[PDB]
């Protein structure tokens, strides 16, 4: 029974972890029977969801994407917990190359082919007046030859504030927590030597926790903690910040997310006039030597870098150039603004960009909730519901099949992206 079942959530201070913790409580699980274990207190300061904002937008690259999007949209708009952090300003994809424009038109036609009537809230913009109509901060000279795709259900998400909102609820309900070395996963605990029955986890300080079921939602650290057999390759993307005065930020109030595949994107300034700018690239890996549990031999795994141990860290010099090019494209008036809060954000890719959400093949009672593939923060409100369904053996096949244990199903180093990720050991400047 739910009331008498104990669950351990590793990485419960992150996106998929806190979501799982939330839906356990909603399902009627006893709060004191739930134990969240994360290196950092929720919201985890090293979590990929520990950001000013993320983008919410429709994307149909896999079979479960449509239902996951519709589910999250419904909750981002109506759920009293998540609603205050969704800003529905829309999103616009632009391009001036013939291949980029070609790609816009195909993405638009892709939405139509779903047959649910997405053409009602998604429009192609073939004129310059149509573009300026939805994004008046551009100039007519700037957007000469641009074509646009406007998705109206889009917008951005107050990321860290949303995870923090879940955390406040968890603590207020009486969920037990473990931080620092007492919250840092080391290995699972087993009943016998055959290791076919998991009964808990041990942290790096030696502390042991016992429960009926364990959930591993360690994000980009998952493949370093347990042996995922190269199903997940962790990569880092980059962003920077610029600050506008209230008078400068005025022309961008309620502005749609602007995106161009050949440059990157930016989001409207927040409460403090801060604009974030990402670029567009396959990501950076960081292979460092590590022994994940389940592997008999120290493998070389892409491990996220610790900002705590490396304070001077920003990002490679190549990133500085591409971020400045993005700024020159979208916000040329601010080309003299200073960049600050340069940082790297870590995700983990699967081969087909589907999630990795499944019970461990051998470790019965041990479950995996990772494989975010750098596009899953949008699933914060609803992903935890399906993880619970997995634990109770009620996950529908459309999700269970795509999220299945699938080693040797392709190369996650390249994934669905344009190129294999380069490593930070070959990029100068970030250290
Ligand atoms: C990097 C990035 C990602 C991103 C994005 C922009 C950037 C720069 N923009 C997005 C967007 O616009 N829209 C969107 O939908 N997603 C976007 N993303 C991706 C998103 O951030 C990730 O997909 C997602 O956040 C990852 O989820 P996950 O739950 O997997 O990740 P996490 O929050 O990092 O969770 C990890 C937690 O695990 C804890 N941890 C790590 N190790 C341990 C150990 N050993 N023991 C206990 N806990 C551990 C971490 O501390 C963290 O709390």
């Amino acid at each position: 029974p739910r009331a008498n079942t104990k669950i351990i959530v590793v990485g419960g201070g992150g996106t998929m972890g806190s979501s799982t913790a939330l839906h356990l409580l909603r399902a009627g699980y006893t709060p004191s029977n739930i134990t969240v274990l994360d290196t950092y207190p929720i919201p985890s300061a090293q979590s990929a969801g520990y950001d000013l904002n993320k983008i919410f937008g429709i994307r149909l690259r896999n079979k479960p994407d449509l239902q996951l999007y519709l589910e999250a949209l419904d909750m981002w708009k109506n759920d009293p917990l998540f609603k205050p952090f969704f800003h529905n300003v829309g999103q616009m994809d632009v391009s001036s190359t013939e291949e980029g424009i070609k790609k816009l038109r195909m993405r638009y036609q892709s939405l139509l082919d779903a047959g649910i009537g997405l053409e009602k809230t998604n429009f192609l913009l073939e004129s310059e007046d149509e573009i300026l109509a939805k994004a008046p901060h551009f100039t007519r000279e700037q957007i000469k030859g641009w074509k646009g795709l406007f998705c109206g259900d889009g917008g951005w998400l107050a990321a860290a504030k949303a995870i923090n909102a879940i955390g406040q609820f968890l603590k207020e309900q009486g969920v037990k927590f473990g931080f620092g070395e007492a919250g840092t996963f080391k290995k699972p605990l087993f009943a016998d030597a055959d290791e076919k029955t998991c009964i808990g986890v041990e942290t790096v300080d030696g502390t042991k926790y016992y429960a009926d079921k364990v959930v591993l939602a360690a994000g980009a650290w998952s493949s370093t903690l347990v042996d995922l057999e190269e199903q997940c390759v962790s990569k880092a993307w980059v962003f920077a910040h610029i600050q506008l005065t209230p008078a400068e930020a005025a022309a961008y109030k309620n502005t749609p997310v602007i995106y161009d595949g050949d440059y990157g994107f930016f989001i409207e300034p927040d409460e403090n006039g801060i604009i974030k700018v990402c670029d567009e690239f396959p990501g950076f890996t960081h292979f460092k030597m590590h022994q994940p549990y389940g592997s008999p031999v120290p493998k070389l795994i892409s491990v996220p870098r610790s900002h705590a141990k490396h304070p001077t860290d920003t990002y490679p010099h190549a990133s500085e150039v591409t971020i400045k090019k993005a700024i020159n494209r979208f916000l040329p008036r601010f080309n003299d603004k200073e960049l600050f809060n340069r940082a790297m954000c870590w995700c983990t890719d699967t081969a087909d960009a589907n999630l990795l959400v499944c019970e461990h093949p051998r470790w019965k009672g041990f479950y995996l909730a990772t494989g975010d593939s750098g596009h899953s923060f949008k699933l914060l409100p609803n992903i935890g519901k399906h993880v619970v369904e997995l634990l109770e053996g009620r996950l529908e096949s459309v999700f269970k099949d795509a999220w299945r244990w699938r080693p040797g199903s392709g190369d996650a180093l390249k994934s669905r992206r344009a190129a294999p990720a380069k490593d930070l050991a070959d990029m100068p400047g970030w250290r």
